[PDB]
């Protein structure tokens, strides 16, 4: 089997954090291991929300339950969206021993910082938790899907064109990460502005024991609507599809980008057909269940440009 | 859609409660949320456990913010092994208002109790609970799976026999469920003495019967109840009104499961070497194409 340790956010209604990346990792056949760093009743885009958050010291406890059962052996961790620093600082401590048992575990890391919306973004979290990405979170990590915005804080410099944002990539290469997708963009489109342009780029020893790289790049269709969890299923696709073309970028990146089209379209359809008006969030939530087909066996509708 | 409130435990490593009951009726297409009533790093049944509980304010809370966006609207609820009188008791008020909401709302209960090993009855938590499921539990319920214990605790009755298991399954329908299922009894099968008895009963006036002669195995598996509770839920949505069919897809489903789990634990631990619980585990992830078409393996007989 495959073992995955996700660290990440649950709601009750809807599909964020843990709950959109579980089901896909599961009907993938991946033994993927939910530990619920909250525990609220729906995602924070609604109107109202309720629920509790772990603390570091109970993350630790859990681990401890693991560790004394002797089953801390993963070949994944997957994690994202992270409200506190000691809880950051805990996740780290656990990843280092994870990786200590398994020398080839591969870290999966979604550093959700913040984002853009005129010119100079804001952050969601912590600005305390950006040196602890900085320094320990980005060392340890195999696999990251920043945005544009994160990309910047991270590497410290700015982004404004495709070239400036490989130079970011071979920052944050030599930082650590192997792997690295700038996940979302707004840089200039051959197609337009009503495309966004995902970046990758993967660094790895071939059989004959060169280093070497392949960069891709996408361009994708935008949609006019607000949705919770992508990021957090575009993290676990990733996880999944670089897990079965490991030395193939480009069918990984174009198996995860189709995936959340998939999703993404079959929700839209439901959303408006829920009523016209501009669906709430209630209506946007990802049609998870419903796209196991596709998140099985996903039809390629996009082909990524080799750079 | 058709949506589930789920109440359960969570574990990070295994399959009980929660982790037992979302991947299965998920792949089914049902849109189960999920509460988790605790978070351990596994199950009890392992040398070592950590985690921590969800308590009665916490569960009010969490059904507050469902409550504010009107989100309170489901067509099933689900509950299994609860330990506190005070969660339970949230649990009866919630389903209540769930029903005030939605009166076709339809609440399967597991009342975990205990259970009956050799001969003597064990019980499995503080039976200050008992009264509560007596008197506001099962009264709300609309489809319940007790075992043979569980059964006679609910009632008042013993049960020795068949007949007496109809009868006190005539007795926990009066008190409310129209589904009821004993999911493991200590009754004789023709079979021979590696098989036990499963009777069910439906009520909608007029009344299906249906008997089952199961296999048993020298393993202790956990999370089986929940798995079961998940699937009957399941399977008597696509048939409502066949207990027969719901109830072989279901144990057929659990069957595939566990036989599936078995091979796996011996191929870890050598032949004659009895498996770890960690071995046991549920290989839930790799039933998939089970749980979605179950290739039936056992007749119900109707009575
Ligand atoms: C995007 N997003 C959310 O909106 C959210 N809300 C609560 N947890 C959350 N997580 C983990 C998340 O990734
Ligand atoms: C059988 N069983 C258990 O043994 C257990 N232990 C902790 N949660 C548990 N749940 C939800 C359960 O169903
Ligand atoms: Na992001
Ligand atoms: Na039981």
């Amino acid at each position: 089997e495959c073992r995955v340790l996700s660290i990440q956010s649950h709601v009750i209604r809807g599909y964020v954090g843990n709950r959109a990346a579980t089901f896909p990792l599961q009907v993938l056949g991946f033994e993927i291991d939910a530990v619920n760093s909250v525990q609220f009743s729906n995602h924070t885009g609604y109107a109202h929300w309720k629920g509790q958050v772990l603390n570091s010291d109970e993350l630790q406890e859990l681990y401890e339950g693991l560790r004394l059962n002797n089953m801390n052996k993963y070949d994944y961790v997957l994690t994202g969206y992270t409200r506190d620093k000691s809880f950051l600082a805990m996740v780290v401590d656990i990843v280092q021993e994870l990786k200590q048992q398994n020398p080839r575990l591969v870290y999966v890391c979604d550093p959700v910082l913040g984002d853009k919306w005129d010119g100079e973004g804001s952050m969601y979290v912590p600005e305390d938790l950006l040196p602890v990405y900085k320094e320990k979170v980005v060392p340890l990590a195999d696999i990251i899907t920043p945005n544009q915005f994160e990309a910047e804080l991270l590497s410290g410099r700015k982004i404004h064109s495709q070239e400036e944002a490989l130079r970011v990539m071979d920052m944050l290469h030599s930082m650590g990460p192997d792997t690295v997708v700038i996940t979302s963009s707004d840089l200039p489109s051959p197609q337009g502005s009503n495309y966004l342009i995902v970046l990758g780029s993967q660094r790895r020893r071939n059989p004959a024991g060169s280093v070497v790289m392949e960069r891709i790049r996408m361009d994708i269709r935008k949609v006019d609507a607000v949705f919770v969890g992508t990021g957090d299923l575009f993290a676990a696709m990733l996880l999944a599809w670089t897990h079965k073309h490991p030395n193939n970028l480009k069918v990984a990146c174009e198996k995860t980008v189709s995936t959340l089209h998939h999703v993404l379209q079959r929700t839209i359809q439901c959303a408006k057909a829920q009523a016209g008006v501009r669906p709430s969030p209630m209506q946007l939530e990802l049609r998870m269940v419903q796209s196991k087909r596709d998140i099985e066996d996903p039809e390629i509708v996009v082909q990524a440009t080799v750079l």
